[PDB]
């Protein structure tokens, strides 16, 4: 059945979850920060993650100011990484709302749809298929675009279809 | 298509959203306080609703600590509430989570699930049935045991129809 899991991700570290994302399900971060401005990436200042049970990385979305852009990419656990998608300004992704942000992944089967506070910033085809079984939030104390501590929700056993049948 | 609006809602007002809550769809309501202890509501603590078009009360939740219960209820405008629906202590629905809190309200069409921070507290059988127009909270600045300002998140458009061709 439909069910809600909060989890409480600080910076640099991961968590399995309770009830996998699947198909129809939705996965929201929320931060209490918009540090639009901060310290200088290595190259990345903020990186959220959804990684299947061997450790592949489903979704990565890297935040780099310096370069001004957003990284979407996947790869698995001893494999190089793949074809990037790209979305370029990170400040305009984050407009309108200050002091605080949110990205949410949607999950649709063949494609992870993320949004920035309200704003789709990609429909991302997937590489790689699957569960997503653990969450990341990986980031240093001095340079992360979100507060220390990033607040994980995610909406599980969602899937409604509604079937109509032609011949 | 999917998508995800957001809306500050301040104590004592409601506002219209901009795509509608129907049947798969989500809404979600975050406090940035949990005061449990506020006192006695007069006679609601706080109250969330869920409008129709019409301005009918799909669903409303009411909070009331002095009587350490949840009420669920819907009524027309100009009409009366309808059959109470009760849920006793307030406080085992919040316990887990402190200094803030999240109530998620799931529209699965015949009922409403209502969950409070990853508590199920009732599967809410409608009593009036339709899409939710505008969301509402109220309370008072002293009294209400969410922060003064509400977040409501709303997650649209998650029902798909699928064509099977033979």
């Amino acid at each position: 059945m439909q069910g809600v899991n909060i989890y409480n991700i600080s910076a640099g570290t991961s968590v399995d979850l309770a009830a996998p994302v699947t198909t129809g399900d939705i996965v929201t971060f929320f931060s209490s920060a918009a540090n639009l401005n901060a310290g200088a990436g290595n190259p990345n200042n903020t990186t959220l993650n959804l990684f299947a049970e061997n450790g592949a990385y489903l979704l990565h979305i890297a935040f780099r100011l310096q370069e001004n852009v957003i990284i979407f990419n996947s790869r698995q656990p001893d494999g190089p990484w793949l074809v990037e998608q790209r979305v370029s300004d990170v400040a305009n992704q984050f407009a309108g709302i200050d002091g605080k942000a949110m990205v949410t992944v949607f999950d649709h089967g063949d494609k992870y749809q993320v949004v920035i506070n309200e704003k789709t910033v990609i429909q991302y085809t997937k590489q790689i298929s699957g569960l997503t079984s653990s969450l990341s939030y990986n980031a240093t104390e001095e340079t992360s675009i979100f507060s220390t501590v990033v607040e994980a929700v995610t909406y599980t056993g969602l899937a409604l279809e509604h079937h109509h049948h032609h011949h």
